[PDB]
């Protein structure tokens, strides 16, 4: 009784069908997407939850995931599972979710079911409880047309099998209906006539509008307020109702402003929600004033405690990260999931007019039971066969442990790895250019283990310092090149301390360039920060980022040494 609720979430790559597939389930039942679509079927109460954009590190997703019991993966009948929807589907696993995967668009030429079926299958390498993994069930779809069913040489005539399957797999709300009223904020929302919207599945307990209710935040503060308006959903739509109960995803009005991981409870027996969920950074990376001689160049305006409080803005567009204060009272540890995490902040926190300079990325290391250990992650990669015998050797001295191959049959081929992040770090770069560029990378957070015994190579190669400040000229950089390659060509300006070129060597060389040339070396941000060393910073300004030693001057590097 009053359990005919289905509580499901929705993960689909960008035009693989999500909006279409819902807008059907819609039309065709006795009620871009809604954030919540409420479909009545049959005497069934299926919620629709959606999933965010593949970039959320808000932390939206596993909102999301604590109020659904179940997820429905839309797979595209032809293109596969794509890497994009990686993550998404890797939290719906750590709630403990069995997914349902819709394969639909079958109805293309080309299409190819029992091999998505694979790529899914195998794409459930996430670490996934057998569980989750087996007795998955697979709903074949052609949403454009509305036709759905367990095979796809026979479907039925419209989504029937589809509200079935959901019926039948997607798990009641574990809650309790007659329980006092307790309900935690997942999502937020706004009305310049309403007011504050709080959002989320009632996990205990009943509400009425005019109720008297206490909130109560994730450290244990309290208050008391009176619920103005209960908002159910019905549609793409939100209606005000007179009672919502247990398992019932609603809309509260007039309690103020509501955070996230707010609980909301009866005035007595006050329970918090416990706070859900907190992806530990894995990356450590130090941000600092540009110290360079260039102080102020390109780079619009920052000083010690200015872009500092920048650390403390994006603090809370995701949680994945953190800022800690060095003793440098000019530089900040500031931490997060992956290299290309801390990457694109600093991309357009240089359009957004800064300048700074960055260390290299380390491994956050941690010491579990007297064993000190690092994070190991799962990395996928595509390449060409021509390039498979190169790129193994290369993870193989990154620490790098084979766990799959399986060969395109076309001429490419995947591979899969067991890699500490310490030696995938900056991998990326190299690998494009050894592939020629064609073959892909794709990388997932696994797990903590005992850290392994080594390093990862170094640079191996030296570089050329520039010992004064002034003009590249011609005359110069050509008798260069007797010492390797360099980075700029004749008119450039430069200063003492800074990386002008790679040594042929691998020492170190204080050259002066300021007493016709090759093409230049010009090196992207992940492409020049995978190449510096410890003993290097790298200055991003507005408009191209340079590259220099951390003792600018010789005397100084000496003595650390
Ligand atoms: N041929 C074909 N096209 C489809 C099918 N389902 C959806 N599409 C098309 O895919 C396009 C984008 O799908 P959409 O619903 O927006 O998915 P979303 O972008 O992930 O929300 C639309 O133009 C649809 O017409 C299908 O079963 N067959
Ligand atoms: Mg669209």
């Amino acid at each position: 009784m009053i359990e005919k609720l289905r509580n499901i979430a929705i993960i689909a790559h960008v035009d693989h069908g999500k909006t279409t597939l819902v807008d059907k389930l819609l039309q065709q039942s006795g009620t871009i997407l809604a954030k919540n679509t409420a479909i009545k079927w049959n005497d069934y109460r299926i919620n629709i939850v959606d999933t965010p954009g593949h970039a959320d590190f808000g932390g939206e997703v596993e909102r999301v995931m604590s109020m659904v019991d179940s997820v429905l993966l839309v797979v595209d009948a032809f293109d596969g599972p794509m890497p994009q929807t990686r993550f998404v589907t890797k939290k719906a696993f750590a709630y403990g979710l069995k997914p349902i995967v819709v394969i639909n668009k079958v109805d293309r030429p080309g299409a190819r079911p029992d091999w998505v079926v694979d790529q899914v299958f195998d794409l459930f390498v996430n670490l996934d409880a057998t569980d989750e993994q087996l007795d998955f069930p697979i709903v074949y779809a052609s949403a454009l047309n509305g036709i759905a069913g367990l095979d796809h040489e026979d479907m039925a005539e419209d989504m029937t099998p589809l509200y079935q399957a959901i019926v039948d797999h997607v798990p009641a709300p574990d809650v309790d209906l007659d329980g006092p009223f307790q309900m935690q904020i997942s999502q937020l929302d706004y009305n310049s006539y309403v007011g504050v919207i709080g959002i989320g599945r009632i996990k205990r307990g009943k509400v009425k509008p005019n109720q008297q209710v206490t909130i109560i935040d994730s450290e244990g503060k309290t208050r008391n307020a009176k619920v103005g308006k209960v908002l159910g959903h019905l549609g793409l739509e939100r209606i005000e109702t007179d009672l919502a109960e247990a398992g019932d995803i609603v809309a509260i009005t007039g309690l103020g402003e509501l955070n996230i991981s707010d609980t909301v409870c009866d005035t007595q027996n006050v329970e918090a929600l416990p706070a859900l969920s907190v992806d530990e950074p894995t990356v450590s990376m130090f941000f600092c004033v540009n110290t360079s001689p260039f102080c102020g160049k390109e780079g619009k305006f920052v000083t010690s405690r200015q872009i500092l409080d920048r650390l403390n803005k994006e603090l809370v567009h995701n949680v994945a990260l953190r800022v800690e204060e060095t003793e440098d009272a000019d530089a900040f540890r500031v931490s997060g999931r992956g290299e290309l995490h801390l990457s694109v902040l600093i991309e357009n926190m240089r359009r957004e007019g800064f300048e700074l300079a960055v260390s290299r990325p380390k491994v956050i290391f941690r010491e579990i039971d007297g064993r000190k250990q690092e994070p190991y992650e799962n990395v996928t990669l595509d390449v060409e066969e021509q390039h498979q015998g190169s790129v193994m050797q290369a993870l193989g001295e990154r620490k790098g442990d084979l766990k799959n191959m399986n060969p395109d049959g076309k001429g490419r081929v995947r591979l899969d790895y067991v890699i500490p992040s310490r030696g995938l770090i900056g991998f990326r770069s190299e690998f494009m250019t050894m592939t020629s560029g064609t073959g892909l990378l794709y990388s997932t957070f696994s797990h903590y283990d005992d850290v392994r015994p080594g390093e990862v190579g170094q640079r191996q190669n030296g570089v050329l310092i520039s010992n004064g400040q002034g003009k590249a000229v011609a005359f110069a950089l050509f008798g260069l090149q007797d010492r390797g390659k360099l980075f700029l060509g004749h008119g450039a300006e430069v200063y003492e301390g800074q990386i002008i070129g790679i040594h042929s060597r691998s020492n170190d060389l204080t050259v002066n360039c300021l007493t016709v040339l090759v093409p230049p070396i010009r090196m992207t941000l992940e492409q020049a920060l995978e190449f510096i060393d410890d003993d290097e910073l790298v200055e991003v300004t507005p408009t191209s980022i340079r590259i220099r030693k951390r003792h600018l001057t010789e005397n100084d590097r000496r003595r650390a040494n």
